[PDB]
């Protein structure tokens, strides 16, 4: 049955991929080649063209992503050749470097060898290649609470964090055959961080807030034509709200809204004063201002929504069905000021796509 | 089949209603009475107790309502006895008066005779008993655009609006047997309006904004035990965002955000300045402040969310399944600052409930 799934998915993908690439006539021969290869080896190997476009199609089908307009300009790095943890580490290091691009962020995906028969060749433990550690012990909470479990797992493996609020987690991944994952400290020269300041309010720097430049999802599975790339880290640039309205605002994250209200000089006593709402706006203005001042790529949620509208138009123009998750597409601040809020979306799963997978820790 | 639907719904409602009222033992006899009455007349008549609790159950099942905590304190006015348009008008006038309660708004529903065999006894054309007219002609737009079609329909019937931005629409409803609906101008002494001022910014009054005190939905069908009350106007108090973030903010409504940005002294040039977001906050602070200053009941979205959390707890406590529409429950500003955003809801339709129905105009 597993083979049948692979072949069925392969047929659907190769047809669709080759149609889009204008290689329609080559479908029959390519499928035959694949049909034998599956019959022989229990799997098949993508061409670079199929892989590159498959990763682009997968971004295009990401229902929760508001930034899908630029799906076709995705930078794909093919690292199916890696065999050693040294190679994995250097690929991950390289991904950070080239994607960061001195602030002018390049949407990039590095693709590692896929699962053979459910067996992972490489298993990345990081949720993001760049993320802050989190600590919770006897009342004392430090750093990013969302990283508490991974941090504890890393401290099992001989790593120790400095316990600032912004400890960079090391890269941690496990190779096929090894029982334990290895970990490597990130070179600080590879990680751009942005100090959060406010354009008008000088006291905002007293919060001593900062965030990393590049969000690189590293725990999701890329599925292309029945092939499971469990290790394929990808990145874009931040939408400001992700940092200002969530990472730094959520009670179960950095929980900074009360201190923001204090530095911007407003009371945090009454719900009717809408101080949380005011704090969210100024903090999100601070985030956008800070990234721009440092020359690190970022987009506000209004501009992002406009771009997503173009994506919707582009999709209809090309005769493709649009899919999307309304609950995720709406920004967490002023969503009714975007068009997204005022229309509906089909939340169907189309492949190729990126999927969740179980954590090896926890 | 229609009778079978009525009887099936009647069985489900009477059982459930009487369980909750602790009148469990009376279910059998009451159902027999109903079974004969349906067999005889093609319908059945609710007791005052069933009607009152049915309307309360219906509010409790309103998936899109964030204010369901106070479902059991709903003030039910039984006007199934009305036969004349004079009686309908005076009932509607009375509803406005008693619900307004000099600002201390009482959640109230006035229930008119139900459909007999799909035939409406009374047909209310108003979307809300109190709403502003809207005009669009050769480029010129005046008032509330959402009322454009109803306003045009009213001006067919001999009514004429003054064409201010806040013309009160007349009550307009049609009686069984009449081809045309009648219309009655609202007494201004019955309608509380709130001038919008800002607590800190004096120039906000230059916008000359205002809104009516009491939102009274009048075009929805209340369904109770198979009985269709197509005319049953209900009201609560406003959540501030409904006015500040939607009615006065939407481009297809009053579209006031640019003028708000001007009076609060910020530029409306760059998306990255988040001026819309800032304008939304100050305008919503203005709305809340204004209603409080006038002693007209209103609730901010944070407090409302807290109350809705209690409703969720109350529901689990009493062993009732919770249903809700996530897309409607989240407030249009700072939704991620509420618990609603961070959990999911089953959007199943439970009866009794309130439903949409076709407009007689349009
Ligand atoms: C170009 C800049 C990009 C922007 C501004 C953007 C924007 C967003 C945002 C705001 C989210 C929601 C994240 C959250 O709430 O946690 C998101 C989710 C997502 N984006 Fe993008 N994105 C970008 C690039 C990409 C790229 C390059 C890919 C992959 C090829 C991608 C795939 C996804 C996926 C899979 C999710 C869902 C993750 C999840 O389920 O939690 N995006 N995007
Ligand atoms: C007590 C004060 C109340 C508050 C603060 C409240 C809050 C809300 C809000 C904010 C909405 C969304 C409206 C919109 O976005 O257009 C809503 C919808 C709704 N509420 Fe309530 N509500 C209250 C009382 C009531 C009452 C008394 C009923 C009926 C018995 C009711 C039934 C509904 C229904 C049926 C809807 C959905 C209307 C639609 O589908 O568009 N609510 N409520
Ligand atoms: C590619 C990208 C761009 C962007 N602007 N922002 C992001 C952030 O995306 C996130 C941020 C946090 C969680 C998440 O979901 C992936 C995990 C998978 C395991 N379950 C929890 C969610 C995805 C990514
Ligand atoms: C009872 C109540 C309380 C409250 N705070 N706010 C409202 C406002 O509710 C609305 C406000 C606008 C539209 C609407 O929906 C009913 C119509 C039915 C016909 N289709 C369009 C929506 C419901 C009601
Ligand atoms: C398409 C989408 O369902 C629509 O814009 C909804 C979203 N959530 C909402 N929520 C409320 N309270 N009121 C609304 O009118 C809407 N509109
Ligand atoms: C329960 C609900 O789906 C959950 O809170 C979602 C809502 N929408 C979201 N949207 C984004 N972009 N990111 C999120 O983490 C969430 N969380
Ligand atoms: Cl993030
Ligand atoms: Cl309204």
């Amino acid at each position: 049955e597993e083979k049948e799934i692979l072949w069925n998915e392969a047929k659907a993908f190769i047809a669709a991929c080759y149609q889009e690439l204008g290689k329609a006539a080559e479908v029959k021969d390519r499928l035959a080649d694949i049909k034998s290869e599956i019959d022989l080896t229990g799997s098949y190997v993508h061409t670079k063209e199929e892989l590159e476009h498959g990763a682009k199609m997968a971004w295009r089908n990401s229902n929760r992503c508001i930034g899908r307009l630029f799906w076709n300009s995705l930078n794909v790095i093919d690292r199916r050749d890696v065999r050693t943890k040294e190679e994995v580490r250097d690929a991950l290091f390289h991904h950070i470097e080239t994607a960061t691009n001195n602030g002018k962020i390049r949407p990039t995906i590095t693709i590692f060898p896929p699962e053979e028969k459910g067996e992972k060749q490489v298993e990345i433990w990081n949720h993001q290649l760049i993320r802050y550690a989190g600590y919770e012990s006897d009342g004392e909470r430090i750093g990013d609470p969302a990283s508490c479990s991974l941090t504890a797992a890393c401290e099992e493996l001989g790593w120790r964090g400095e316990r600032t609020d912004f400890d960079l987690l090391p890269l941690i991944f496990r190779m096929k055959g090894d029982e334990q994952p290895v970990w490597y400290e990130l070179p600080r020269s590879l990680v751009i961080e942005v100090p959060i300041t406010h354009p008008d309010i000088e006291a905002f720097s007293d919060l001593e807030l900062k965030w990393y430049g590049v969000p690189i999802i590293s725990d999701m599975k890329l599925e292309v034509g029945g092939i499971h790339y469990n290790a394929a880290p990808f990145n874009g640039w931040y939408m400001g709200t992700e940092i200002g309205a969530r990472n730094l605002a959520d009670e179960k994250r950095y929980d900074k809204l009360k201190k923001v209200a204090s530095v911007i000089g407003i009371a945090a006593d009454y719900n009717t004063d809408l101080w949380k709402d005011q704090a969210l706006v100024e903090l999100n203005k601070a985030v956008l201002h800070s990234y721009k001042k440092q020359g690190v790529s970022i987009v506000d949620h209004h501009t992002a929504a406009s771009q997503f509208k173009r994506f919707e138009e582009q999709a209809e123009e090309a005769g493709r069905k649009l899919t999307g998750d309304w609950t995720w597409l709406i920004p967490p601040i002023s969503p009714a000021a975007t068009h997204i809020f005022h229309r509906s979306y089909d939340n169907s799963i189309v492949k190729p796509n990126y999927f969740y997978q179980d954590k090896p820790y926890e």
